[PDB]
């Protein structure tokens, strides 16, 4: 993969239309847009997400376990790879799949409550400590690998656990067999075990993704690249691994690419403070030898609302941030999401700061 990496992170929900002729024209416009952008890589959504409700119910490829909304991942992928000049990473949830109800869900232990529960503001994750979950998610990745050709896998940011998770019964068994003492409440407040417990969960998530990678590689071959989205806080505030179960050094060792969600508004940073936040992030990265060479900084192109009506970030603002990254010595970056239907971000404003081939 030739340097630098410039990544468009693309949902196919926009492309989908019940009218097949319209969907055809949509795909054509998308392929041309990516070609015109002249960048290196597309992270391409393989799952449907029409409602943004943190749970995958349908996918864009034929498979054994979930409804196929439309057979379009493979179709878009091969055209992007041959007409638009990009590598394609299949973007897949790690855990948040609407599978058999008897499969174990991740739960958290609420303060003051005895029974573990599912938090409504979190991804609706299956538990990585349930071996049948591992098998069935494995089957989904195998079905993707068998039907479509691509260059890499992007593991979704839903591979995370808080310091009150996973409280499910199979997770409890896993902790017990690993030597952890007492209840989840006791472990997480034990000075001598809570850091080890955090690391155990981080390793469990990573090991699960590496199992999935191995299964895809068994089908498509060894050259398949891996990437995983990491939240910004585990990078800039490493103690936060306690409530993310993500470790930046672990990512850098385990994956070809660590896709950092360099998204200040997502993190609640004020508009007037966002640039400084990004500078501090890049400083932290540059202080770890060679980290920047295996990291992609992923900027946000929408400002997401709990309300649900997301708001676009101006093309000028996105270009400004891209310029900021370059000026601070960061050459690998991209953005999420892209909206071909409205030329948002505006290709003519973004290319000068995004395409190495510009002017
Ligand atoms: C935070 C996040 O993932 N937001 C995405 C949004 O950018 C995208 O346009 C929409 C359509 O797929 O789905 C949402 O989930
Ligand atoms: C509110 C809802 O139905 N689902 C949300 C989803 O929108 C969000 O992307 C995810 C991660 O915060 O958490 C889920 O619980
Ligand atoms: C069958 C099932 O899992 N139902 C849960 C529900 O009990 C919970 O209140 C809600 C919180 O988001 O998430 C649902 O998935
Ligand atoms: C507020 C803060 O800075 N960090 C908290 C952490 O102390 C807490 O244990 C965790 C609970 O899931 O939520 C984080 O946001």
């Amino acid at each position: 993969e030739k340097s630098p990496q410039r990544i468009m992170h693309i949902d196919l929900d926009y492309v989908y239309d019940e009218n097949l002729q319209q969907m055809d024209r949509n795909i054509d416009v998308l392929i041309q847009r990516v070609k015109d952008m002249q960048i290196s890589t597309v992270y391409l959504q393989a799952f449907a997400d029409p409602d943004g409700d943190g749970l995958v119910k349908e996918v864009w490829f034929p498979n054994r376990l979930l409804p196929m909304k439309a057979d379009i991942f493979s179709r878009v992928a091969w055209q992007l790879r041959t007409r638009s000049g990009v590598n394609i990473y299949a973007w897949m949830p790690v855990l948040s799949w609407d599978l058999d109800p008897t499969l174990t869900r991740v739960k958290y232990l609420p303060t003051g409550e005895k029974k573990a529960q599912i938090h409504p503001e979190q991804y609706h994750r299956l538990s990585p400590f349930d071996d049948r979950v591992r098998a069935q998610v494995g089957m989904l990745y195998e079905d993707l690998a068998g039907h479509a050709a691509f260059d890499g896998i992007l593991f979704h940011d839903d591979a995370l656990l808080s310091d009150y998770e996973d409280a499910s019964a199979p997770a409890i068994t896993a902790y017990q067999q690993a030597g952890f003492s007492g209840s989840l409440s006791e472990i997480r407040q034990n000075p001598e075990q809570f850091k080890q417990w955090a690391r155990f969960k981080s390793r469990a998530l990573t090991d699960f993704t590496l199992e999935l990678s191995a299964r895809v590689k068994a089908i498509r071959g060894p050259h398949i690249k891996t990437a995983r989205n990491i939240f910004a806080l585990p990078v800039i505030q490493p103690e936060s691994e306690a409530w993310f179960a993500q470790n930046y050094a672990d990512f850098l060792k385990s994956y070809d690419w660590t896709a950092i969600m360099a998204m200040p508004y997502l993190e609640g940073v004020a508009e007037k403070s966002a640039d400084q936040w990004l500078i501090q992030l890049t400083n932290q990265i540059k202080n770890i030898p060679q980290a920047k060479d295996k990291s992609i900084l992923e900027l946000q192109a929408q400002n997401w609302q709990k309300n649900g009506q997301h708001q676009a970030i101006s093309s000028q603002q996105l270009a400004h941030w891209m310029s900021l990254l370059q000026l601070n010595g960061v050459k690998n970056y991209g953005y999420y999401p892209d909206n071909f239907l409205h030329n948002q971000p505006e290709i003519d404003l973004i290319r000068p700061e995004f395409s190495t081939a510009w002017y």
